[PDB]
This record gives C-alpha cells, sequence and structure tokens, in this order.
C-alpha cells in the first residue's frame, strides 16, 4: 500500500495472509485474500499460477504483522486451490483474476470467528457503488514502488471508484480494462495498491453493509498519474463463487 496508514487485523478481520513454502523450507509472503466463509478464502489466480500446487501454501487469519506472529492468529493448510479456468494474462492485464482457497487446519478445522477473525459479505449480483464512491484497500504490499522490502505491519488506505468509461480512455488503460474489472484511485494519485497487495480486499459500504467489492489484481506501476489500481469485479463472479463453494 502506497501512502495510507498502518492498521491492525481488528480493522480488517477478514484479511488472509497467504505464504508459500519453499524448496528447502523458507516461507515467503505471496498475496492477500479475504475470508468469505469459515472454510473459504478468496484471492487472485495470478498469485498462484506459477506454483499451482496447494501443498506449497500456508494461510493465516487474524495476523497483523508479516514475519512475526499475532496473538490469536490461526494457521491453515490449503485443502483446495481453485484457479479460474478462463484466466489469461496480458502484458499488464490479468483476466478472470480470481481464486478460491479451501482452508483447513492440522486439526482439520475451518476458521473460528473471533475479535481478529470475521467473514466479509459478498455483493449482490451486478450491484456495485457509483463512481466516486470511497472504498478501502488492505495489504502487506510495498510502501514505495522502489522498495525492496514489504512493510512488517499491515496497511490500509482509501481510493475512489472510477467509471468504466474513464478507465477505458487510452490515457488510462484503453481496452486492457473490461466490465469484469473495476478501477479505483486517489484524485491526487497519492495512495494506491502495489506489489504484494494482490489478492487482497477492496471493501465498500453498500446499504450500510461492508462488502467485498473488489480483489486487488493489477496496475501499471503504483500511485502513478493516469494509472489506477485494477480490481477483479466480485459482483460479476457470483455464480463461479457459488458453484465452486
Ligand atoms: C513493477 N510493478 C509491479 C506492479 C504491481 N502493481 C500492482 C498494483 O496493484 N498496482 C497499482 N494499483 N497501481 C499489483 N497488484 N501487483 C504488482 N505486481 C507495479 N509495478
Amino acid at each position: 500500500i502506497i501512502g495510507g496508514e498502518f492498521t491492525t487485523i481488528e480493522n480488517q478481520p477478514w484479511f488472509a495472509a497467504i505464504y508459500r513454502r519453499h524448496r528447502g523450507g523458507s516461507v515467503t509472503y505471496v498475496c492477500g485474500g479475504s475470508l468469505i466463509s469459515p472454510c473459504w478464502v478468496i484471492s487472485a489466480t495470478h498469485c498462484f499460477i506459477d506454483y499451482p500446487k496447494k501443498e506449497d501454501y500456508i494461510v493465516y487469519l487474524g495476523r497483523s504483522r508479516l514475519n512475526s506472529n499475532t496473538q490469536g492468529e490461526m494457521k491453515f493448510e490449503v485443502e483446495n486451490l481453485i484457479l479460474h479456468k478462463d484466466y489469461s494474462a496480458d502484458t499488464l492485464a490479468h483476466h478472470n483474476d480470481i481464486a478460491l482457497l479451501k482452508i483447513r487446519s492440522k486439526e482439520g478445522r475451518c476458521a473460528q470467528p473471533s475479535r481478529t477473525i470475521q467473514t466479509i459479505a459478498l455483493p449482490s449480483m451486478y450491484n456495485d457503488p457509483q463512481f466516486g464512491t470511497s472504498c478501502e484497500i488492505t495489504g502487506f504490499g510495498k510502501e514505495q514502488s522502489t522498495d525492496y522490502l514489504y512493510p512488517e505491519q499491515l496497511k490500509m488506505t482509501v481510493v475512489k471508484l472510477i467509471s468504466h468509461r474513464e478507465c477505458q480512455q487510452p490515457h488510462y488503460y484503453g481496452s486492457e480494462v473490461t466490465t469484469k474489472m473495476l478501477c479505483a484511485a486517489d484524485p491526487q494519485w497519492k495512495t494506491d495498491s502495489c506489489q504484494g497487495d494482490s489478492g487482497g480486499p477492496l471493501v465498500c459500504s453498500l446499504q450500510g453493509r461492508m462488502t467485498l467489492t473488489g480483489i486487488v489484481s493489477w496496475g501499471r506501476g503504483c500511485a502513478l498519474k493516469d494509472k489506477p489500481g485494477v480490481y477483479t469485479r466480485v459482483s460479476h463472479f457470483l455464480p463461479w463463487i457459488r458453484s465452486h463453494t
């Protein structure tokens, strides 16, 4: 997250921290995700496509820091890694950039909700907020495009939804953006998602309910003028989510 503010898991208790085991046993951070039910985390396919084996991944819930444990956290193996059959990657754009992870502990249990662990509601179909609506994004991604490290503490920020028409402009992303994607950005281009935030939540208040509106997918650079963040439009994938859960 470029700009924004540090936070803790209590302010985004559905946030899932996803890591990969190597290859000799070091564990490194991969991507964010969102807990949509006790057994199911939703994320982006591009996070897993190069290493599509479920046994390679570990999922934490209730975690506020990257490389140290948070009191009350839960650790899960991935019982099921489901990537979207119609995934494609452009140079920039990822299409159908959506993935489901079925989580199960070594004791064979799913998530127990707590103060640090809760589910996030899915939107109703084809129902998103209007352009200019402020939403929040959360993740452990880079704080500056030039950074080598990821922040050790969880971050969040606010970005405003951009209309498909505006995002379609050549000055922005041309036809790289489809109606299954949402754009969002700061009016000053001051704050944004970045590398390491992929898979995490874009959350909007809709009807007085906190709703998983988007999943962090791609962008050209980070917090660059005329280059918004691009998000998988969750309200266009409900049957896929329904069917696979
Ligand atoms: C070199 N590079 C990588 C990125 C990158 N960017 C994003 C990204 O979200 N960018 C943005 N909102 N402007 C992302 N989710 N993942 C990435 N790997 C941007 N520049």
